[PDB]
């Protein structure tokens, strides 16, 4: 319909510091969370029930991502490394070493033989999952990298940075295929492809989300009304029910927008600190949200449409 009706079903407590990142497993069974407390935690996606803790990093974790078969995780940490984890055993399979500063963002490609990472050292790196060795280092940006993401077939990587740029990279060659600039260049705090791979969603620290057609290099939609001036907040395409845009906010709310009309259709209340991360369940109308230091909780919300 024209409004979803997301309601709080579960609150997940257990991280002892700010939560940084939540992600649903591709098979829809699990939620993974990462924290400034150096831990990864696994939860049931439908019941919110705590499953296990995965540890190893020497400093806080900024991001976590699932392999396509839901069996592996990769995490990105202030200790300048990434780790690949076997979720079932908790074993750390590889430690990816190479970045010279905080690793801030990470993702598998759809085939999940590659990982891409972004760092405070202003580079983007492409790693081989099986050997744990860095395949490419891209001179991507002139300020920290805030997000990295593979498109639907893994041929392209999008990156964003505080330098105000979104860039598109050819995975196989490492060549910069495109630089997106608008009328102005505020810091870009987040970026990711649309599910079909034709568009790019980009967040800027001027309280604004933009939908880009990247092939034509034009900005199509603009989403506002939330607060985002300081933090790198995840955003999502909601595609299981109504077609929405979902994002956290520095006023402690989860914002949901009609993707077409750009109107705010729902604002979720409940967190007590900045909502830094949101995720959308692959098959059900479920949203996971997570908050910073004064809150430390993850919330699971359910809608009928
Ligand atoms: C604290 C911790 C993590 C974060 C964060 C991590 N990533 C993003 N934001 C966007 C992409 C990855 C922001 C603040
Ligand atoms: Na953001």
């Amino acid at each position: 319909p024209v409004k979803p009706n997301y309601a709080l079903k579960f609150t997940l407590a257990g991280h002892t510091k700010a939560v940084s990142s939540v992600k649903f497993s591709p098979n829809g069974e699990w939620l993974a969370s990462s924290s400034a407390d150096k831990l990864i935690k696994i939860w049931g996606a439908y019941d919110g029930k705590f499953e296990k803790t995965i540890s190893g990093h020497k400093l806080g974790i900024s991001d976590v991502a699932w392999s396509s078969d839901s069996n592996l995780l990769v995490s990105a940490s202030d200790d300048k490394t990434l780790k690949i984890w076997d979720v079932s055993s908790g074993k750390c399979l590889k430690t990816l070493k190479g970045h010279s500063n905080y690793v801030f963002c990470c993702n598998f490609n759809p085939q999940s033989n590659l990982i891409v990472s972004g760092s405070f050292d202003e580079s983007v790196r492409i790693w081989d999952v099986k050997t744990g060795k860095c395949l490419k280092t891209l001179p991507a940006h002139s300020d920290p990298v805030s997000a990295v993401h593979f498109n639907r077939d893994g041929s392209l990587i999008v990156s964003s940075s505080y330098d105000g740029l979104c860039r598109i990279w050819d995975t196989a060659s490492g060549q910069c295929l495109k630089t997106l600039i608008d009328d102005d260049n505020p810091p870009v705090s987040f970026v990711k492809f649309s599910p079909n791979g034709k568009y790019i969603l980009a967040a800027t620290l001027d309280n604004t989300l933009k939908l880009w057609d990247y092939s034509k290099g034009k900005c199509l939609k603009t989403y506002t009304g939330h607060k985002n001036e300081k933090y790198c907040i995840f955003a999502n395409f909601s595609v299981t029910g109504g077609k929405w845009i979902v994002s956290g906010s520095e006023d402690n709310l989860v914002y949901i927008w009609n993707l077409q009309t750009k109107e705010i259709v729902q604002k979720l209340q409940g967190h007590t600190d900045v909502v830094i991360s949101t995720a959308c369940h692959p098959t059900e109308n479920i949203i996971a949200s997570a908050a910073l230091e004064n809150d430390k909780t993850i919330k699971l919300w359910k809608s009928d449409c």
